[PDB]
Parts: C-alpha cells; sequence; structure tokens
C-alpha cells in the first residue's frame, strides 16, 4: 500500500441500516483501515456529558475529530458513525448513506434487543430521513449516494461497487 494516495469513505445511516457489516467486509477486501467511531469513542473514552432521555453517553465531537485527523489526512480510511455533521468536510472523498426499509429496520433493531422508546427514535431517524439529510447538508451533493440495505444481495451489491469505485479513485489519484 505504500506510497499510494488512498481515498476516505464514510459510510452513514441510521442504527441498524448496515454500516459495520459493510465497512468491516469493505476493509477486508480493499486492505482499507475500518474505523468505527462508535467503538472508537468506548476505547477511547471519548464522552462528554450525559443525556438524560436518550439514555447515552454524549460524543465529544472535537475529541473524536482530533483523535482521527491525522489519519484521516494519510487517507485510506473507512469511518462508520450514524452521524456526519462534526467531521470535517476535507476528511471524505465520498459518502454513502445506507438506506433500510422501515420495516426491515425495525425487525433488525428489535433483535438488537432496543426497547421502545429506542426502536421509536432509531425508527423516526429513518422514516424523516434524518441521517440523508444530514449528509447532503455536510457534503457536496455529487459526493452523497444513497445505498439500499435490506438483504445479503445488496450487502454484495454494495461492498462490489465500492470496491470498484475505490479501485477507479486510486488510478485516477495516482496517475
Amino acid at each position: 500500500p505504500e506510497f499510494m494516495l488512498l481515498p476516505n469513505i464514510l459510510l452513514t445511516g441510521t442504527p441498524g441500516v448496515g454500516k459495520t457489516t459493510l465497512g468491516k467486509e469493505l476493509a477486508s477486501k480493499s486492505g482499507l483501515k475500518y474505523i468505527n467511531v462508535g467503538d472508537l469513542a468506548r476505547e477511547e473514552q471519548l464522552y462528554d456529558g450525559y443525556d438524560e432521555e436518550y439514555d447515552c453517553p454524549i460524543l465529544d465531537e472535537d475529541r473524536v475529530v482530533d483523535e482521527l485527523d491525522n489519519q484521516m489526512r494519510e487517507g485510506g480510511v473507512i469511518v462508520d458513525y450514524h452521524g456526519c455533521d462534526f467531521f470535517p468536510e476535507r476528511w471524505f472523498h465520498i459518502v454513502f448513506v445506507l438506506r433500510t426499509d422501515t420495516n426491515v429496520l425495525y425487525e433488525r433493531l428489535e433483535t438488537r434487543g432496543y426497547n421502545e422508546k429506542k426502536l421509536t427514535d432509531n425508527i423516526q431517524c429513518e422514516i424523516f430521513q434524518v441521517l440523508y439529510e444530514e449528509a447532503t447538508a455536510s457534503y457536496k451533493e455529487e459526493i452523497v449516494h444513497q445505498l439500499p440495505s435490506n438483504k445479503p444481495e445488496e450487502l454484495e451489491n454494495n461492498v462490489d461497487q465500492i470496491l470498484k469505485w475505490i479501485e477507479q479513485w486510486i488510478k485516477d489519484h495516482n496517475s
């Protein structure tokens, strides 16, 4: 991989849409580094404050940015998070918003053991297309793409499409 310019990819979308499964499979099949922002925040303890209504530690967004910046500047990172407005715009060469039909998403999150309030908030997040709108507000329209993510076959299509995109980008940016 040495001395190749490599792209950064954002995988965003509501919890349950398949970002982690996709990012991990992409890392394995491309050699790009996969970063789960939730796991990173947990591992490096990047929390500040507690949201009492959602019942979750509040992400320290500045510290996440500081934690990742050097690595992002070096390129070749696939970032997975259910938020994107706080990342420096310069980080990402392409942004994929994974989408899952509400019925499918509900059953996924139900299986994850989400209670009613958490199920409702997340399901409304998807049905209101919150993350999609957040992505389009934060990044150039031409680099934001929605990906259906409802079944293994769509995961397969997404892996294939993005792996092909990575190859083309690398060719274009290492003349």
